[PDB]
């Protein structure tokens, strides 16, 4: 029988849970929340790799939330009180989800979530496992990772290599691979899976040596490795904003980093509330090349994988949550040429390509609000879809790929965001978890709860076998020279290539007029 007050083992000591979700569900779930999987990165630790997690005697209580990693409130919020939650640089804890009837041996599969954010807002606890873990039989761990100038500050040399947040998730797998079997997962059947920074970190995983051996799947929902924000050849624009906000000036990075290390929570905070986003670099331990040279590498070994995207990732909440959303409002006919020069700086291009984007995306189109809605697809592809293609095509001579293209406008959003917004940015997330952030209920049509269930059945058979098919769900061939995906939305169907005019002007057409 499920004890209602779980006590578990781990390599640093004993944890006790609680039984929820008796009522509700099938013989309910057990939570251990707020788990240490490395050092508190504080001190002389900032800026430095994680270390293994002190031990302690007697049952360490494992019913509350860990702190968030310091972060703007403001931007997640952007994205309740949120000020009356713990926030902490001592952060490195993760959560676990289990079946009640899971103890030490039951070997169920394991699926690991990396939260997204942009590298520097989120936290574990949004993500509630519980219905995840009773409606398909897993384990469901929550992970946590350093972000913003505390995760992802480099100096470029010894001093500060950087991606401090990615080696924290490789330190939060390496624990799992260590203890989850104490929990009842099988350590030989983890599958990591995660939405926009936290597809991009699991993508990155993939890639990266040392996280192999760390997990047997992959499922990267609406961001890859290749994410042009995210992935970074130089650390100069970071490291100098830094510099000039923290009054570390003048100093070479072995000064620079040890000025940093004498700030304070406060002034971090201050430091950080810049940065709407921070990008990994080629640090040396985690990156020991670019993950473009990885990818194209004739020794990648990926894991199976499912990668995917929505029809308008930068539909709504990213340009709102970005700050934007009023330059896209005033575009029209007259600015529009402006706008794309402006736009193919920011996009790494000259600014001659601006007639190519526009003939591309804009066309003879004269509507303002269609040349908005135009601008935000091209931003989608550019950010999202591209990327997704040509890693989905790196991997797929290698290992099973399944490739998805989520279609679905979620109903709770038809009166709150423009109608013309079709599958938004982590509109997928609740159908994964059958709930929104914080586990809160949604009004779910019946159609949207047939969705959810295939969703989660499809995300849960991948974890079992590498292969998301099973009976009563509709056929999801594998990725191949036919460049099949399926199109997930109230009456799934099968597709094939992808915007493939779009991934032949970015990849090819447009580097060849670079050229010239
Ligand atoms: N939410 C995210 O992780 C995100 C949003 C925009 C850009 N990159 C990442
Ligand atoms: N129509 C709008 O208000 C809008 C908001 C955000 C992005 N694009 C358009
Ligand atoms: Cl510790």
């Amino acid at each position: 029988s499920p004890e209602a007050n779980p006590i578990r083992n781990t390599h640093t000591g004993q944890i006790q849970g609680s039984l929820i979700h008796v009522k509700d569900t099938k013989a309910g779930v057990h939570t251990f929340l707020g788990i240490p999987f490395a050092k508190p990165p504080v001190g002389p630790l900032r800026f430095a790799p994680p270390e293994a997690p002190e031990p302690w005697s007697g049952v360490r209580d494992g019913t509350a939330h860990p702190a968030m990693c310091l972060q703007n409130l403001d931007m997640l919020n952007e994205a309740m009180m949120l000020s009356s939650f713990p926030m902490s640089e001592d952060c490195l804890y993760l959560n676990i989800y289990t079946p009640a009837h899971a103890h030490e041996g039951s070997n169920l599969p394991v699926m690991v979530w990396i939260h997204g954010g942009a590298l520097v807002i989120g936290m574990a606890s949004m993500f509630d496992g519980s219905l995840l873990t009773v409606n398909e039989d897993l384990v469901v761990v929550t992970i946590q990772y350093r972000l913003g100038v505390l995760g992802f500050f480099s100096t470029g040399d010894q001093h500060a290599r950087g991606n401090w947040g990615y080696l924290d998730q490789a330190a939060a797998l390496r624990w799992v691979q260590q203890n989850i079997a104490h929990f009842g997962g099988n350590p030989d059947r983890v599958t990591i899976f995660g939405e926009s920074a936290g597809g991009t970190s699991v993508s990155s995983h993939v890639v990266s040596p040392m996280s192999q051996g760390l997990f047997h799947g992959a499922i990267m929902e609406s961001g890859v490795a290749l994410l042009p924000d995210l992935i970074s050849e130089t650390s100069e624009m970071v490291s100098t904003t830094v510099a000039k906000l923290s009054g570390c000036e003048a100093m070479d990075s072995q000064a620079l980093v040890r000025c940093l290390r004498g700030k304070s929570e406060a002034e971090i905070l201050a430091i950080n509330k810049v940065f709407k986003m921070i990008p990994a670099v080629v640090d040396g331990e985690f990156f020991p090349r670019h993950p473009k040279e990885l990818l194209a590498s004739e020794d990648f070994h990926p894991v199976p994988s499912i990668i995917g995207v929505n029809n308008d990732e930068f539909g709504w909440s990213i340009p709102v949550v970005m700050g934007s959303a009023q330059m896209i409002k005033g575009i029209t006919r007259e600015n529009l040429q402006a706008v794309l020069k402006d736009t193919a700086v920011q996009m790494m291009l000259p600014p001659e390509c601006s007639d190519l984007l526009m003939e591309e995306y804009m066309g003879d189109t004269e509507d303002a609000q269609t040349l908005q809605i135009q601008f935000t697809e091209m931003m989608g592809d550019f950010m999202f879809v591209i990327p997704a293609l040509q890693v989905a095509h790196f991997q797929r001579s290698h290992a099973p790929v399944y490739f998805y293209e989520f279609q679905h406008p979620p109903s709770y959003f038809k009166d709150v965001r423009p109608p013309h917004v079709k599958a938004d940015h982590a509109d997928e997330i609740p159908f994964v978890f059958a709930s929104f952030f914080w586990g809160m209920k949604l009004d779910f049509t019946e159609e949207e709860e047939l969705l959810s269930r295939r969703m989660m059945k499809y995300w849960a058979n991948f974890a079992r076998h590498g292969n998301p098919n099973s009976e009563g769900l509709p056929y999801w061939p594998v990725m191949d020279h036919d460049e099949q995906y399926l199109q997930l939305d109230i009456q799934p169907a099968v597709g094939r290539a992808l915007k493939a005019g779009r991934l032949q002007f970015w990849t090819k057409t447009l580097p060849q007029k670079i050229q010239e």
